[PDB]
């Protein structure tokens, strides 16, 4: 109803505040943290990073994030809930498979997927008694068979508790129009759905219909950007090379046409990153060390120049982050 | 030097007895069995399945298994040491890496993975203490470009070490070569390295080449044989359309070519199994209720009645592991 699930236990939707929508405290695989801490110099260096990052978000005004790391990214949720105890910033944990899954998640059925994504919601994840309060789902632009799977558990997990759903896309792919299809096939209401990464692309037709039938859109990359770093493959392919401006102007496109009710915007960052190129953090960090503090600091004030109302900024940082999260279906 | 690494410590190469080199308590994935005990009905019912299947392979005369669970086999040595501990059965653990990496691993060069085998063999698996005894690898015949950095990283950790490397191979795509010639480019003995499955072919002159060569062939497969089931459509591709006396008559075959000291025999049983269709146990156990005792159950008496003398056997399931696990350089 109006309490979501955080790693710190049920809070009221209220206290939610200004909340970051698509973040991740480390992207990496499942038991790699565990197995390898010394990938990311210790898991003591890894927790002071995200507690330092945390903490100069709070500053900023940030009061929530949702970590949509899957059990397949690694999630490790006694960290998030030791990072989100020592920053004082809710966080969200997430259930659902991104596009890592092993082979013991790749071969299960669309009931075995839908009892795991129960489990992590209703019971807890592993032993530590923690909920998911978001289902995470991923598809490459051409939905696998398995993928699909994915996404109707996702769906049947979603009817049964209330709890959301966050997709990874390639927005260039249109990759939404088919994740779309899958949900709806399923009975899932729109406003249960974030598409996300939808500002990885400039068609603004894709977004605006997706919008128009009630999705989210995640506006989430918003300072993903290798703009000066051309020189560098794994980054370019990466991040991009579209401007942060150019991505945040998306979010006013989309207010423009009258749908900020639609919108939600994060920075899709980490403080830690095992699951591409080695040193890839110290590059993004590079680009932006503002971390999860981008979008308050860099992207409102943007926004307020350009001439959006404060009241609207507000709405697409507080108010729909909050019908997003709140439970909305079976009691 | 002499003393090899356990889930429960160091032990001497004495205390190893009859040892099965290529078992596993749970073949699973990296953080599973963590995140969902209840695919194998609790965590607790597979430990007390494990423990009593130790404890019937303990009563038929087996001392020590080797676990060849890999991180991406999901591996779990908290749970090893629990049931090691329960059914007085030496467990050796393993590091390196079978057919199913992880991104955050299939992205790492040759100089990475060797120092995360280096780490789990000198300091430790996770945060529990317990050290390596072998470094397990896996290649499907012809040996991708990251299944080659795998195979280095591994010859680079038990060359620092002394410990020994096992193998995964399509005996019948004869990989092993492949995987020889590797080993061999990184200055690795022979004597360090079991080429396994080896009994999923018939071709002998394969196998004897290896031998011939200071290699441990790992006749592993013996009771993957099933007979029967060829209404499965999920039970071929694992199991064997030869009879599991058959794959038992190449242990006789390469004694008799001179090479009993190349010989290492195993089940590659599992009490759990969940990186495979649902309810696959059930077949495996049906096909094969002696699980893990099925070495010293049929196989060993099927050998002593074609003339195979006890010392001869005792050489291959004590004295052949013993010189195989114990770190040498
Ligand atoms: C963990 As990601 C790079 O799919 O947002
Ligand atoms: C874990 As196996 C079936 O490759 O020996
Ligand atoms: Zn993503
Ligand atoms: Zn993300
Ligand atoms: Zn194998
Ligand atoms: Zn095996």
């Amino acid at each position: 109803g109006d309490r979501i699930n955080t790693v710190r236990g049920p809070i009221t939707i209220s206290e939610a505040g200004f909340t970051l929508t698509h973040e991740h405290i480390c992207g990496s695989s499942a038991g790699f943290l565990r197995a390898w801490p010394e990938f990311f110099g210790s898991r003591k260096a890894l927790a002071e990073k995200a507690v330092r990052g945390l903490r100069r978000a709070r500053a900023a005004g940030v009061r929530t994030i949702v970590d949509v790391s899957t059990f397949d990214l690694g999630r490790d949720v006694s960290l998030l809930a030791e990072v989100s105890r020592a920053a004082d910033v809710h966080i969200v944990a997430a259930t659902g498979l991104w596009l890592d899954p092993p082979l013991s998640m790749r071969l299960r059925s669309v009931e075995e997927l839908t009892q795991f994504f129960l489990r992590e919601i209703q019971y807890g994840i592993e032993d530590t008694g923690i909920r998911a309060g978001i289902i995470k789902v991923a598809t490459t632009g051409k939905v696998t068979p398995f993928q699909e799977l994915v996404l109707r558990a996702a769906a049947r997990a979603s009817l049964a508790t209330g709890v959301p759903v966050t997709t990874h896309t390639a927005a260039s792919q249109r990759g939404g129009e088919q994740q779309a299809a899958i949900f709806e096939s399923e009975g899932l209401s729109p406003s249960r759905v974030c598409i996300g990464h939808s500002d990885d692309t400039d068609d603004l037709s894709y977004l605006t219909a997706l919008a128009a039938r009630g999705y989210l859109i995640g506006l989430d990359h918003i300072p993903h950007s290798a703009i000066g770093l051309e020189d560098n493959a794994s980054a370019s392919a990466l991040l991009g090379i579209r401007s942060w401006q150019t991505r945040a102007l998306l979010i006013k496109a989309l207010i423009d046409q009258g749908y900020m009710k639609q919108i939600l915007v994060s920075n899709d960052w980490l403080f830690g990153f095992s699951s591409y190129v080695t040193n890839i953090m110290d590059v993004m960090d590079s680009v932006n060390p503002d971390g999860m503090a981008f979008i308050p600091l860099r992207v409102i004030p943007f926004l307020r120049e350009k001439g959006i109302p404060q009241e609207t900024l507000a709405g697409i940082t507080v108010t729909n982050p909050a019908r997003f999260l709140s439970p909305t279906l079976r009691a």
